[PDB]
């Protein structure tokens, strides 16, 4: 059930076009906002039967060939962001910088391929109803489409050799599950390292009921006004004018912008915390107290080390999984222009020779945050979000224990060749960066060298914002899917869920309808 090494498939474009376009005007029995991870496929598998219109607020994967190799991972977070760019940069009111993706495909375009199932406790920990084996096929559906198993690279293998010696085990072999131990999972880069995502699903969509608009930025949710609904939306195009899209008869809006651009086009649209909106001026709609609210960034601390040999560059495919924290490592060339946001500041040093990116992740996590309107009319101007990293002490205590392990991981028969001096102790690897230092100390390394891990969720989340069936609690015809909807990752790498899910609540759409 795993895809083949080819080209990525751009067939869909057929029925991609300028958001320029007036005739693109009119009634849809579905509008999918976000041409994202969850929107691609929602859209196409409400094409099957219905009429859909998907708006994205980006362009076209071609238009940045770089987005299609794991080769230019880097070039895209190192390419400056004159608004147009596969990659929005941010910086978080903690202080910490950020991205997420502007294209179609979403962040699936921009992400480093790593390609994993939810934990399987994940589904009853919600207490959403699910269907477990709809969940399943669905899977198999993506990873039928996108996902490979990844050949050797020797850095991977070298880390997988070491986290088993550190004590993460048992070995797992190959297994796309989320699984205590070590393993190596699917991958979103082929063998042949061109990339797949979520745009290539679109292909799975009838040409004839499917339609894509790009650069089209979605300003406004527009409702009826007796019985409240979503009726359309408003966006504009590249030169600025207006536009208007309805549903009709038992249709629906779908929210997938994402963490950020989901409570940001709710906000705008008037459904949020009464408070808030009035101060500003907003004509509420809705009140909902947590629209924004809950917003999570999972921690990324990590360690670098500069090897005294050369080691090969290499995309992550071996996870070492604990409960308490989930680690990988990244080898990579060294540069003179910083992938923004790889480190969390752009004062941060620059490797002039090879090195590896060895890296633990908090899971949750506990501390959470929120997102809140910049301008209130403009929704190309971001939003202000703040993360709130280790405010809750469960997460530190945490990334306490996970930096005690990449201590384990340094101190293994497998680690040593990369050592710069031949000596017992840890400080005879070379780093880029602090090193790795009691309890007091470690507690101080997480606070004061913590990045994002780019996983970031939340802000409008089921049993908050949504119901069981990620509708809008209050107003019909209005539904969110996307990673805004859960409080905690289901996972350590969450592109599979939301690829699955974006399908999943497509079923259950096209169920509850007939
Ligand atoms: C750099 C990076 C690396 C990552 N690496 C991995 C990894 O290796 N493995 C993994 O599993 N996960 C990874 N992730 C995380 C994962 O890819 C994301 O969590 C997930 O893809 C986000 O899903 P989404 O549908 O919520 O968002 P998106 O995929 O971003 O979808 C939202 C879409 O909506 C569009 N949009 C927003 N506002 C509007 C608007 N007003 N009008 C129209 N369109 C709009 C956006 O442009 C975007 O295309 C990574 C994330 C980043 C940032
Ligand atoms: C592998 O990638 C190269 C470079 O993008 C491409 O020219 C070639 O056709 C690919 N191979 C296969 C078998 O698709
Ligand atoms: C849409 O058309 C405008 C010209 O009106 C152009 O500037 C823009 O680049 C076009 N966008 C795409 C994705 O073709
Ligand atoms: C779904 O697949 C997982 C493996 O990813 C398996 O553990 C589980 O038993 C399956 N569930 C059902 C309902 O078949
Ligand atoms: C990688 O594992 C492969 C499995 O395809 C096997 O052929 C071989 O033992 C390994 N190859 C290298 C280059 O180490
Ligand atoms: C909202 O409008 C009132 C006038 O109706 C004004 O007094 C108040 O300052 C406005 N507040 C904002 C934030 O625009
Ligand atoms: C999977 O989820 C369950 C329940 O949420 C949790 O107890 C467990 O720690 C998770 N397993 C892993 C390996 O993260
Ligand atoms: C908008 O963003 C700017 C710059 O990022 C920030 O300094 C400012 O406080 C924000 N304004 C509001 C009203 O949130
Ligand atoms: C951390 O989060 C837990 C679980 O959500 C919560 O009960 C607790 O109040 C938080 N602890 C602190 C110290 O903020
Ligand atoms: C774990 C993580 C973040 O994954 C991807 C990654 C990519 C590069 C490329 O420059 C560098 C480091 C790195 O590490």
């Amino acid at each position: 059930h795993l895809a083949n090494t080819s080209a990525h498939d751009f067939s869909y474009l057929k029925f991609v076009y300028n958001a320029t376009d007036t005739s693109l005007e009119g009634s849809y029995d579905y509008i999918v906002i976000g041409g994202g991870t969850s929107g691609c496929p929602l859209a196409a598998t409400l094409s099957e039967k219905y009429k859909v219109l998907l708006l994205e607020r980006g362009t076209i994967a071609t238009e940045y060939p770089n987005t299609l190799t794991a080769d230019g991972f880097a070039y895209n977070l190192q390419q400056q962001d004159d608004g147009k760019t596969p990659v929005e940069r941010f910086v978080s009111e903690d202080g910490i910088d950020n991205v997420r993706a502007r294209i179609l495909g979403g962040t699936t375009i921009i992400n480093a391929g790593v390609y994993a199932r939810a934990n399987i406790s994940f589904y009853s920990q919600t207490g959403i109803e699910w269907d477990l084996d709809l969940v399943n096929k669905t899977y198999e559906w993506v990873e039928d489409a996108i996902v490979v198993k990844p050949n050797n690279q020797s850095w991977q293998s070298v880390i997988g050799e070491g986290f088993l010696e550190a004590g993460i085990l048992p070995d797992n072999g190959f297994s796309l599950d989320h699984e205590a131990g070590t393993r190596l999972t699917g991958s979103t880069f082929d063998n042949n390292g061109t990339r797949h995502a979520a745009d290539e699903l679109l292909n799975k969509g009838d040409p004839n009921n499917l339609l894509v608009a790009v650069q089209a930025s979605v300003e406004k949710i527009l409702f009826s006004s007796n019985n409240l609904s979503a009726i359309g939306v408003i966006y504009t195009d590249s030169d600025g004018n207006s536009h208007q899209a309805f549903v009709r008869g038992n249709g629906e809006v779908i929210v997938s912008a994402g963490t950020i651009g989901t409570p940001q086009l709710l906000l705008l649209s008037g459904v949020g915390p009464e408070s808030y909106l009035s101060s500003l001026n907003i004509t509420v709609v809705q009140p909902n107290p947590y629209v924004g609210q809950f917003v999570y960034d999972n921690p990324r601390n990590f360690i670098n080390i500069l090897p005294p040999n050369p080691i090969e560059a290499s995309v992550v495919t071996v996870l070492g999984i604990r409960s308490d924290y989930y680690q990988v490592s990244a080898s990579s060339l060294p540069f003179s222009t910083p992938p923004f946001s790889l480190f969390p500041t752009t004062s941060y040093p620059l490797p002039n020779s090879t090195f590896a990116h060895i890296v633990s992740q908090v899971p949750g996590p506990l501390s959470h945050g929120s997102v809140t309107l910049n301008s209130s009319s403009d929704v190309r101007i971001a939003p202000n979000i703040k993360f709130n990293y280790y405010s809750n002490s469960t997460d530190l205590a945490n990334c306490v224990s996970g930096m005690k392990k990449l201590g384990d991981l340094l101190r293994t028969k497998a680690l040593e060749p990369y050592k710069a001096r031949d000596v017992l102790g840890i400080d005879g690897f070379n780093y880029l960066g602090v090193p790795l230092p009691d309890d007091a100390s470690f507690e101080t390394f997480c606070l004061d060298n913590v990045a994002s891990y780019w996983h970031y969720h939340g802000g409008s989340l089921v049993g908050k914002v949504l119901d069981d069936s990620f509708r809008v609690m209050g107003i019909k015809a209005l539904r969110v899917v996307d990673a805004s909807t859960f409080p905690y990752e289901p996972n350590s790498h969450p592109q599979g869920f939301y690829l699955m899910l974006g399908r999943y609540v497509g079923l259950q759409i096209l169920q509850e309808r007939s």
